């Protein structure tokens, strides 16, 4: 008898900025993950941008199950990162660390976030897509205090009282709601619920994207 | 088949202000539980914070046995605001809005057309003149008049200027929720202080006591509205010369003396009753008979 | 079709005064139930009143027991005056005014050809120097005389200072009531109970002898339009002497004895019995003859 939360159900798949953390490539293949990577495909094809901190290119692999090619970015191609941003490179995934694929494109000392963040022009469309979009993130182990993550965004938008953004954790008390939620709302972000085993990211997931690509679509 | 009271049925849409109460709402559908009473609707915003995994076990329980007394679950509703909305203004928080939109939806769905044509029948009224106000938390005439007949916006007591023009009978855009609408839940007063506030300006008060002077008011299904808290701060305090021109209420008869407790004690606050005794999809067909009267003088 | 007694002809129109009875009132809408005898007023405010609640079916009842023990019903209709309109200080309670426009509305609907000769006829009697007394509560000697193009002042000794002017002629095309009046049914005294506590002035009671025998009375349609004692109380505590009051009263031919004995106690009262075939569209025509040959010999 299961329901979604309705604010971040409204969402129409261009609206959205999806940061995916660890947790999803942990969910991951297996048949269900295999199943999550589709439900992927579909949300990035219909128009929103994925991100992630993770170094694996498994995105761009399942493109290769059901007939798609997935281009990977890293902070140094500052050229292509300008066009993502600016919405032009379609089927175009962002990887925040860089991805494995690219040593020199890896980015992990402070130097590294630092050339982003001299890159006005970048970090102007950072700003933007703050201000204009809500934002999902999955799996936060890390993503939401990532050093990356508090250079890119923490450093450069300050709009932090007026954002409508939304995360998933599964919750196994009232204080690690309250205790993620105190952080996350000083950041901008609100807390939702799913709660029973990781098998319910996959099955939840996916039918959140049925209906938000069926009501946007 | 009944007669209408002729002092109302006489009366036309430039004189009038409609009052709509909860029954209504729920009476247009046949399937909806949880607008049937105060206590649907209340089980069914714990049933969102519930489900959505939003209220804790022991909060949900403890709200269950207060909830349970029957005692004032209105002004139990006043404490599950307390309990919801964050204090730290500034942050504009989701959470009540998202319990409230669970509920809120899904409506016209079930519904039948004898509903529907009591709130054209409303609609009419309002378009051709009359200023509507309601109990309710819903849009139902909203969505209805948006779909098929009207620009219909939703108001509350806090915007000063719409309330302004409002009284002036100058925003005819416009419907106005006393208590508060759900899709504005950052608007909702059902605490006493803000409406208050509306009392506070010397000429604003003259505003008010021009509009109890004034009209004729309706009032249609059930007519509590008239001990609802606001409706008596606002309009009811105002009573310095008792003119009480005739405003009107429907009432369905029951057994007879409920009907003449009712009839005698409202005559005394200034109001006149009148009685349907049938099957409720011709409360809709009598509103028709009374619509058409009334319209008709108008235009 | 048997014509004019020639007493009839003689008379100056600004001589007569007039008054209107029952049947003239049903003559214009003739087929209406609620009119074809006089119990039927009450026929019809009860059949009103099992819809409209005014009363339990056990009361209603009750007053069916009351419609079968009839004679007293103008004082029948006293006490139902008295059932349905007890009072708090002032203002215009639910049960009367609301209720009575179940059968004093919808007549004008129905004013005929045929009826409309009598009014027609009156009014222009009227305009031709008299003055006019009603029995009704009704108005459809205000409304189609309206319609010719005259907006009526209606009189009820109420209005206690007019008869001032009144009996000094000069409001011209005032027309007094008896039973109240159908604009302001506060206005009722079915009984002496009222209507001579206005009478309290003697002067007017005085002048009430240059309005009983200086000047002429003339009564329709009835023998109803005296043989309640009404026309007893309001008229001879001024004046009782049969030689020289001077009045006159339409009726209908029937059974030898049952037609001579209203002329012989009319004639011994000091009023004049007028009588034809039956027929009820025959008296609109009667009365026109009488009315233009009355004008013309006042022209």
């Amino acid at each position: 008898p299961r329901k979604l939360l309705p604010s971040l159900k409204t969402k129409k798949p261009r609206e959205l900025v999806l940061v995916i953390g660890t947790g999803i490539s942990a969910a991951v293949m297996e048949d269900s993950g295999k199943q999550l990577l589709q439900s992927v495909l579909h949300l990035m094809e219909n128009g929103a941008l994925v991100l992630t901190t993770n170094f694996d290119n498994l995105l761009e692999l399942y493109a290769a199950d059901q007939g798609k090619q997935l281009e990977s970015l890293d902070l140094t191609d500052e050229k292509k990162v300008l066009e993502w941003a600016q919405e032009k490179r379609k089927l175009s995934v962002l990887h925040i660390h860089g991805v494995y694929t690219n040593p020199s494109g890896i980015v992990l000392h402070p130097a590294g976030y630092q050339n982003v963040l001299r890159n006005t022009e970048v970090m102007r469309e950072i700003q933007k897509l703050y201000e204009n979009k809500s934002f999902l993130f999955l799996g936060c182990g890390w993503t939401v205090d990532d050093t990356t993550f508090q250079a890119l965004f923490l450093e450069a938008v300050k709009h932090k009282s007026d954002l409508e953004h939304f995360m998933l954790v599964r919750r196994g008390d009232v204080d690690e709601f309250k205790k993620l939620r105190e952080n996350m709302l000083d950041k901008g972000i609100k807390v939702i619920s799913y709660g029973d085993d990781y098998a319910d990211l996959p099955e939840y997931f996916k039918r959140l994207t049925c209906e938000i690509s069926t009501r946007g679509t």
